């Protein structure tokens, strides 16, 4: 998976990755996900969680793709 | 309207976000948009929808929703 790809490098760059499903309500269920970056400023990656889980694939490849963008 | 929403509460705690959509990208895939706080620490917020104004909503209210898990 995606989260596979960051892990590998997070370990060779001392990088670390916090990953958490809902804010708080799970019991309703937002079918969403949030990564927060603890090495770099504090930033909020969103995931969608449309499948199994696309929700940690999506905040992974938002990341990797935003930052071949910048 | 989530954004309508947001921008009254955030005028009543004295809370601003910088939004900055990427014009990149086509309708055929899915828009995105990135918030960064100025007044607040510097944290960018990746959200993003299927059209033009899906996205802008769930940026705007991923905002929200940072509030309860932070």
């Amino acid at each position: 998976d995606y989260i596979q790809l960051l892990s590998e490098i997070a370990k060779e760059q001392g990088f670390n990755i916090t990953y958490l499903d809902i804010d708080e309500l799970s019991a309703n269920g937002q079918y969403q996900c949030l990564a927060e970056l603890s090495t770099s400023p504090i930033t909020v990656c969103h995931g969608s969680g449309i499948s199994c889980g696309n929700a940690q694939s999506d905040a992974a490849h938002n990341a990797l793709q935003y930052l071949k963008i910048i």
